[PDB]
């Protein structure tokens, strides 16, 4: 049998080789023999406490070649994941989804969910945010869909289609599509150090039909195969790779963030903008609830205005400006802010988002 | 409390750091607190499958770093296993061991046990192998499990020849023995053996290496462990941890680091295939060593395989106990050992010494 311990055995020992002999089309494989073995040991026994050791065994020798931070790697990987995962089916605005890799140790404001919530209130915008909770920060964006009221999972591969009509704004909690990030999530917790699976959540997408998205990553390092990556899990997918100068998978408000435009390559900064800097420790998560308040009673309800250089305010409508500049195809960062603005201070951003809690609630 | 996941884990974490900040002292540390989780895991619990998660992922990166193939972090492996040993205790003729690491995916005549019995034979030398061989030495007429630290102090004034079988010394390698099945790659483990002799008293040895690469630092490693014992590593070009019957052979000599060569042409002997040279399993291997071999039933001149490849590691282990490198001369004194009767009388005496404890 192909879906074996000797199976995952014969692929560790090709990253043992030197060099290591194992290629991306082998990783593919691998993970769906880990996929296989791991949704069949619900145990305590021998058989799981020996399948463990081989998982636990191959992704380490993985993570120590480094072959899991390259393009090709981490795209098969991506696929291999998604053999297991609820796909949504559609029938054929510019639809767009913004999502960070995490993993770069900051405990910032939940600023991707939040500027997808701003962004969706634009006209001729759609947007598919989908995402995660937290594992090393405090706060994640699937914390906070469910602190705004939402009961996310009633959202599915079979709910979204019935979603997808009358929802300028959709929010899609990553464990009730994919089953095999589920299989895994055990010896994750277990391993406690990152491997393959840490940066695969952006890539992940279980709707086609979006055209556009700004990913986040945690190193400068990553951004390039990041890139390249998205390029072939997302083809024809106009795409920014972010990177925060800070270390910061977003567009940092305070020094510069580069952008990887799929290679292109622009720096970005807040006075580009028009906003002033703000540390990091201005721009923190409160945790899910207060963030849950602050997003819905400062930015949503308009409390705030641009000019005002309230920090998390300034941080949204940034990040909100560099999604709307995607969709329309140009860099007029401060026409981005305008329109991020206007959504705010129209009602539109809140309607938009109060339309996604109700359509959630009549399922 | 120090022996804890959370300890283990942040090894791990400097084994994947660039360059890795693993210390030969952390690797002591690590297997320390590794030995500890392992005999204290609650079975048939998350906490247990967490354990072997962590385990398996160090030693794993350990070894895909290639840090466990390195002199100093061989020896610390050692002495850490070692802490959970029992240890011989002697009070107060050249003393010796002969034994390799495995791991060379042949399947040859026992020749190392088979060796120290022959040399066991020959006046000014006494043996005291330690081992895992372990098999043949059993179907030999040989309760093996009487043999422990308390019962080698009794078997020590009076017996030329003595054999230790490593697990009912090495209760550490006990403990990760099934994490290192599930694993099935080698691990720092695989070469531990010949570094666990629980008996100080040794004076020089000979390790064989299953590769050429690890040779080198294995020798060193080795001066670690048993400082002031001289010590020959061996390697068959053929990739075969035992002084060649076919080919050349590369020695690393240790004497408190040279480099020298063996041929079978050195010993006055025709070389042999390995598949000339095979094991018949332990029963057959007694049959084959006691009834032929220590019978005197072959001669030096028959071009017997098993014997010509048994009377040239004997040589080796001879000279190496002389302080020379007279090969022919180790062959003359091998053979007498065999055709004197004082080999099989060396055997015979641990048979009976085991069966009086
Ligand atoms: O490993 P961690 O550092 O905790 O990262 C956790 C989350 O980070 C990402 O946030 P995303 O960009 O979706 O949302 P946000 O900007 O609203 O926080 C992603 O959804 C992960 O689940
Ligand atoms: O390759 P493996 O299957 O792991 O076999 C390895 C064995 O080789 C060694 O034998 P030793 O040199 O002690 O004695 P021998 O020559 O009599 O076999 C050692 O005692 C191991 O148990
Ligand atoms: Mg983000
Ligand atoms: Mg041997």
């Amino acid at each position: 049998h192909h879906m074996s311990e000797a199976t995952l055995l014969s692929y560790t020992k090709k990253l043992l080789a030197s060099p290591p002999q194992l290629s991306s089309t082998d990783l593919h494989d691998a993970l769906l023999v880990i996929l296989s073995l791991l949704q069949k040991c619900d145990t305590n026994s021998d058989e799981s406490l020996s399948i463990y050791t081989k998982v636990s065994s191959f992704l380490t020798a993985l993570r120590v070649t480094k072959l899991d931070h390259k393009a090709e790697y981490i795209a098969e990987a991506a696929k291999a994941v998604l053999r297991h995962s609820d796909l949504v089916d559609l029938p054929l605005p510019v639809i767009l989804d913004i999502v960070g890799t995490g993993g770069d140790g900051q405990n910032t404001f939940n600023v991707s969910t939040s500027a997808a919530i701003v962004a969706s209130g634009i006209q001729g915008l759609k947007i598919c945010k989908h995402g995660g909770k937290a594992s090393t920060s405090n706060s994640g964006a699937g914390d906070l869909i469910g602190t705004l009221g939402c009961d996310m999972f009633k959202v599915n591969s079979s709910t979204v289609p019935k979603l997808w009509p009358d929802n300028t704004f959709m929010f899609l909690l990553a464990p009730f599509f994919h089953h095999g990030m589920g299989h895994v999530s055990k010896i994750r917790k277990f391993l406690g150090i990152p491997t393959v699976f840490n940066v695969l959540g952006p890539l992940l997408h279980p709707v086609s039909h979006v055209n556009k998205r700004i990913l986040g990553v945690y190193s400068k390092e990553l951004a390039p195969e990041y890139a390249k990556a998205a390029a072939l899990v997302y083809p024809g997918s106009e795409t920014f790779i972010v990177w925060g100068h800070v270390g910061l998978d977003e567009v940092s408000p305070i020094g510069k963030t580069t952008v990887w435009h799929i290679l292109k390559t622009f720096q970005l900064e807040p006075s580009m903008f028009g906003l002033e800097e703000h540390e990091l420790s201005k721009c923190a998560s409160y945790g899910p609830k207060e963030n849950a308040r602050i997003l819905k009673e400062e930015v949503l309800s308009g409390k705030y205005h641009l000019g005002d250089n309230n920090p998390i305010y300034d941080y949204i409508l940034m990040n909100t400006a560099v999604l709307y500049c995607l969709s329309q195809g140009h860099q007029n960062w401060k026409e981005g802010i305008i329109k991020a603005e206007e959504s705010i201070h129209s009602g539109n951003a809140l309607r938009s988002l109060e339309h996604f809690i109700d359509s959630v609630s009549s399922l």
